[PDB]
């Protein structure tokens, strides 16, 4: 709905900085509405969701197992590890690195997963290799959430970010068990509560992952829908304001409210 775009440009003069918007369909992939798709915002921890897709990738490839554990140390942990830093005796298995990556945005679970792979040269790599040639991580947990204007690095484009999103939730890139997985680490979300949730009907489905950095960078990207299934895609994100946590929190909420209100 166009009139979705006044409150997303209304956002954009709130906090006197860019706002990047995308409305995709889920079944189609048409772009139903767009602002900004075509221009760079850094991922922040909303790259945790691309991580567990490339997890994924390679379990249904036989190169990793879900059930695997890993073991690590207090020289692992980095700042914002809520779940990691409960589990230095046991380790947790990749399955529990990913809930923890996704639900809870633990940051050294997404180091830990990502030295799985091989580092965020081969996250860059994936998602060169499923068709996405905009998106880039290049550093590790916490220095990607730097933020740094016009820093390429660990950056991704709305539209970029949408489509892959969506071909991780539905392509038969991977198998529908790991498919149902990532979604359903996306709809158990525990730290997004005052972005697009808040704005959310009862009975309505979500499925998303949000992240904050440095120098006012902010987003989210979700699957959502009416009558308890997903079926769009958005996704959100600014850099650069100088606007407080809440006012940014709460400019994102008011875009989720305008498009339930024209859904
Ligand atoms: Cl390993």
């Amino acid at each position: 709905h166009p009139e979705t775009l006044v409150k997303v440009k209304d956002a954009e003069d709130q906090l006197g900085a860019r706002v990047g918007y995308i409305e995709l369909d889920l079944n189609s992939g048409k772009i139903l509405e767009s602002f900004r798709p075509e221009e760079r915002f850094p991922l922040t921890s909303t790259f945790k969701v691309l991580l567990c897709g490339a997890v994924l990738s390679r379990v249904d490839a036989g190169q990793e197992q879900l059930g695997r554990r890993i073991h690590y140390s207090q020289n692992d942990l980095v700042e914002y590890s809520p779940v990691t830093e409960k589990h230095l005796t046991d380790g947790m298995t990749v399955r529990e690195l990913c809930s923890a990556a996704i639900t809870m945005s633990d940051n050294t679970a997404a180091n830990l997963l990502l030295t799985t792979i091989g580092g965020p040269k081969e996250l860059t790599a994936f998602l060169h290799n499923m068709g996405d040639h905009v998106t880039r991580l290049d550093r590790w947990e916490p220095e990607l959430n730097e933020a740094i204007p016009n820093d390429e690095r660990d950056t991704t484009m709305p539209a970029a970010m949408a489509t892959t999103l969506r071909k991780l939730l539905t392509g038969e890139l991977l198998t529908l068990a790991s498919r149902q997985q990532l979604i359903d680490w996306m709809e158990a979300d525990k730290v997004a509560g005052p972005l697009l949730r808040s704005a959310l009907p009862a009975g309505w489905f979500i499925a998303d992952k949000s992240g904050a950095g440095e120098r006012g960078s902010r987003g989210i990207i979700a699957a959502l829908g009416p009558d308890g299934k997903p079926s769009r895609i958005v996704v959100i994100y600014t850099t650069g304001s100088q606007a407080t946590m809440d006012e940014r929190n709460r400019q994102i909420a008011e875009i989720g409210a305008s498009l339930i209100k024209h859904w």
